[PDB]
DNA sequence: CCTGTGACAAATTGCCCTCAG
DNA sequence: CTGAGGGCAATTTGTCACAGGT
DNA sequence: ATTTTTA
């Protein structure tokens, strides 16, 4: 039995997605990326684009109090206008109309028809795991990242994956002072793999690659909770 | 050029309180 | 009761000066 | 439900 059918997880919500999309390169809050989750599970359950979310779900899904959930959906609905998606020289809106609330503690969004062959018809490319993978996770980095690695992940669980520094850079858009190594290690690089170690199945080490003065890649190497 | 760390600025966390219906 | 508002201190994330080649 | 990518 693959690690992605494990009785513990089964249960939760498969989220799936084109590789290209793990890859894209977009800038999200956590809040914003939680609700992603749901709006991929529901167009997968069955599309013009028109999604749901109740605030009462979204509140018992995350462990939030329905006052604190009511904030996190209002707060970053109003913060997708504007953004874009960039895949590899091609941007697409997110959202091609604002959000709004039919009625108390609903809302219906519109997410952009063109997005919707990322998340359907998938052959091969494409890459899952259960939303109880994520949940636990705050940093948005960290949740890229974690993304980045399921892409690569065998059904028992394991996998390894090199990845370029200015490739992270560029597709995951940290900010400016990244770009100075010591920074990117202490702020983005060591903070992430403790999140990924301490609230998701995945248990992960690195190396760092070097060419001359420079680091130019990490190494990625991990194994599942249920195979130790 | 490269490294780590102290410090300070800005953003984000889970909580708290009020009230309409 | 929920959930749509208003707020908080604690805590993390983003930035840079400095010391020094470990 | 599932698979093709790093190197
Ligand atoms: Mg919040």
């Amino acid at each position: 039995t693959a690690v992605i059918n494990h009785k513990k997880r089964k249960n939760s919500p498969r989220i799936v997605q084109s590789n290209d999309l793990t890859e894209a390169a977009y800038s999200l809050s956590r809040d914003q990326k939680r609700m992603l989750y749901l709006f991929v599970d529901q167009i997968r359950k069955s599309h013009d684009g028109i999604c749901e979310i109740h605030v009462a779900k979204y509140a018992e899904i995350f462990g939030l109090t329905s006052a604190e959930a009511s904030k996190d959906i209002r707060q970053a609905l109003k913060s997708f206008a504007g953004k874009e998606v960039v895949f590899y020289y091609e941007s697409f809106p997110w959202f091609i109309k604002p959000a709004h609330s039919p009625s108390r503690g609903l809302y219906s969004v519109h997410i952009n028809p063109y997005l919707i062959p990322f998340f359907i018809g998938l052959q091969n490319r494409f890459t899952q795991f259960r939303l109880s993978e994520t949940k636990e996770i705050t940093n948005p980095y960290a949740m890229r990242l974690y993304e980045s690695l399921c892409q690569y992940r065998k059904p028992d669980g394991s996998g390894i994956v090199s990845l370029k520094i200015d490739w992270i850079i560029e597709r995951y858009q940290l900010p400016q002072s990244y770009q100075r190594m010591p920074d990117f290690r202490r702020r983005f690089l060591q903070v992430c793999v403790n999140e990924i170690n301490s609230r998701t199945p995945m248990r992960l080490s690195y190396i760092e690659k070097k060419k001359g003065r420079q680091t130019t890649h990490i190494v990625f190497s991990f194994r599942d909770i249920t195979s130790m």
